[PDB]
């Protein structure tokens, strides 16, 4: 498991792609801290009660990929359904599918200051 705590945050520094914005020293603060709490988020994210903690986090790991990760393209094999279907194995591949547009469809819906602003709605 400290192994795979050890793939993982790798992983997601892989799926942030924050390379120019960290330090080399933070990523040595990264990878120690994240060893503790993914430990516990993959207790968590098991008891479907109490998915709402990882439901959170792997947002939160696609919310710092808009703002701060490079999105200029550079496959690279790391999706959130890499890093999805790791807490997860810790589901048919449509409910998989699914909830992973749900967590694209929210990042642009918290993203949307020129959006709302010229919406207008009629429903």
């Amino acid at each position: 498991s400290a192994d795979s705590n050890t793939k993982l945050c790798s992983d997601i520094l892989k799926y942030l792609y924050m390379d120019e914005y960290l330090s080399e020293g933070d990523k040595a603060t990264f990878e120690k801290k994240c060893h503790n709490v993914i430990g516990n988020i993959r207790n968590t994210f098991s008891n479907k009660n109490t998915i709402k903690e990882g439901n959170e986090f792997l947002m939160s790991i696609l919310h710092m990929k808009s703002l701060y990760g490079n999105n200029n393209n550079n496959e690279s094999d790391v999706t959130l359904k890499s890093l999805y279907l790791s807490l997860k194995g810790s589901p048919s591949d449509d409910e998989i599918n699914k909830t992973i547009m749900n967590f694209v469809k929210f990042n642009k819906y918290l993203l949307d200051n020129s959006n709302d602003i010229k919406k207008v709605h009629d429903f």
